[PDB]
């Protein structure tokens, strides 16, 4: 009954070493902990991913290059996007096996909810590092759930289209990928439009909710709930893998959406309320301070608690200036989202979302 928390001082400090999000893992942990939230969670040391466990989704031709590069890489996407910095491999198996580990504690009755905030890398392709993802811990996790479950539902709430995971299963009807993400021309990865729904026996079992800048907790919880509404029926999932990137939270430098940990919390509540096994992953999130606030607050809903509004003093207490409160206030900017356009989509989806069984 006690949610699993994938921790380990080794792990956390292993993640801290990721260039793009320095010490993010720590700030997240320390804050979640300085809230005594781990006192109500089944902490579990995460295992390192085996070369054969990663070989479950990634080609060996690729897994190979990753290993012999963490001492013509430009062929695996190892450039400015995903630099081949020494050790990124030892790091990959870390986050990967860390998600697989949480997958297990889910199919072991060990809990109805496993959490691993350091995971979420969804852009990673079968044989190609993409958008800061060198391994696709999400796919690796979904593939571990496929052992005890027959229909896994992946829900990507990160600001970017969860493509890597989507393609990983676009040809299957056993895993349905839903993704709410800003869609616009020139904005990464650029894929994932409402039209996009997969192929093969997996046609339609791929959902996409292209949103514009500004969307706040209101219009968001509606779109998310309604879209999940249809999906909980048409698909009737067994397990759930939810990606919760916090780069959709007013504050992030990505400066696109304009949510707060609350809107995303409603969605989380609505999904938790199906009581199916749920694997929680984090992902993007560029306002280190804010990111920790958002996930801690989310850890707080998963635990059903109501966290203190004032930010407890902890190692990084300094970085929550200049208000030192757990809440985020929406930016004072517009909502380029047409109420009418949202409708066309919500329907086009409702439409496609039916030919399912
Ligand atoms: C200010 N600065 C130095 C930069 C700003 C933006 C990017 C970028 O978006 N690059 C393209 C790849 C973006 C990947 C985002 C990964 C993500 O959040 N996935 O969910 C790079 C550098
Ligand atoms: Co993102
Ligand atoms: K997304
Ligand atoms: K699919």
């Amino acid at each position: 009954l006690v949610p699993v928390y994938i921790y380990s001082p080794e792990y956390v400090s292993m993640c801290d070493s990721l260039a793009k999000i320095p010490k993010r893992a720590s700030m997240v942990h320390s804050l979640i902990e300085a809230y005594a939230l781990h006192k109500q969670m089944r902490i579990v040391k995460p295992k390192v991913a085996s070369m054969e466990e990663m070989a479950t989704f990634h080609t060996d031709a690729y897994l190979q290059h990753l290993q012999k590069v963490s001492q013509d890489s430009i062929e695996y996407g190892l450039g400015y996007d995903c630099p081949a910095t020494e050790g990124i491999f030892d790091y990959a198996a870390a986050i990967g096996g860390a998600t697989i580990t949480a997958a297990q504690c889910l199919i072991d009755g060990m809990c109805k909810v496993a959490i691993n905030w350091s995971g979420g890398w969804h852009h990673a392709k079968k044989d190609e590092a993409s958008g800061f993802c060198y391994l696709n811990d999400a796919v690796l996790g979904i593939l571990r759930l496929r052992r005890k479950f027959e229909r896994i539902l992946y829900v990507d709430l990160d600001l970017h289209h969860g493509d890597g995971v989507e393609d990983a299963f676009s040809f299957t009807s056993k895993v349905m990928t839903v993704s709410l993400h800003k869609f616009s021309p020139g904005f990464f990865p650029g894929t994932g439009d409402v039209s996009d729904v997969g192929l093969g026996k997996g046609r339609y079992y791929s959902v996409n909710v292209p949103i514009q800048d500004g969307i706040q907790d209101e219009k968001y919880y509606q779109i998310c709930e309604s879209v999940l509404k249809e999906v909980y029926q048409a698909f009737n999932p067994k397990a759930v893998v939810l990606q919760l990137g916090a780069d959709t939270i007013a504050g992030d430098p990505m400066c696109s959406f304009n949510m707060t940990p609350v809107g995303i919390g409603k969605c989380l509540k609505y999904i938790l309320q199906w009581q199916l096994a749920t694997l929680i992953l984090g992902g993007g999130g560029y306002n280190l301070a804010n990111t920790a606030r958002c996930w801690t607050y989310l850890t707080g809903v998963i635990l059903g608690k109501t966290l203190s509004s004032e930010i407890p003093d902890h190692e990084f207490f300094t970085a929550y200036g200049p208000d030192y409160v757990l809440e985020i206030t929406p930016s004072c900017r517009p909502d380029r989202n047409e109420p009418h356009r949202i409708q066309q989509i919500l329907n086009y989806i409702k439409g496609n979302l039916k030919h399912v069984v």
